[PDB]
């Protein structure tokens, strides 16, 4: 409940995040064009490092915790990555969502729960 480490706060984070992309009022369907998908997906991600006043409210208490700051780095990055033209499909996108608190070395799908994917 409390998130102990940055792998476990992703974990809260990934739940909303396809709570909030399943939701009605995105109006999207799974036969929309990807940019269409793409786009929906920036406005919540921006709306996220942003404070996540218009679509993450309900999830207010994630932005308190101790690894929101780092974690809203990384989405900031992956919005830049949109931005610059990264993601031609919806797919890949969460897939970088999905895999971005995971790194090489040491010191279900995001796909498949998210409706129009």
């Amino acid at each position: 409940t409390i998130p102990g480490n940055f792998a476990a706060y992703h974990e809260l984070w990934r739940n909303a995040f396809q709570e909030i992309m399943n939701d009605p009022r995105h109006q999207l369907h799974r036969n929309d064009v990807e940019y269409k998908k793409i786009h929906a997906i920036r406005t919540v991600l921006d709306d996220y490092t942003k404070g996540g006043n218009t679509w993450w409210a309900k999830f207010r208490r994630i932005f308190t915790f101790h690894w929101n700051r780092h974690h809203v780095k990384v989405v900031d990055d992956i919005v830049k990555e949109i931005d610059a033209g990264n993601y031609t499909t919806s797919r890949a996108l969460v897939d970088r969502l999905d895999n971005l608190a995971i790194s090489l070395g040491s010191k279900g799908t995001l796909k498949e729960q998210i409706g129009f994917i």
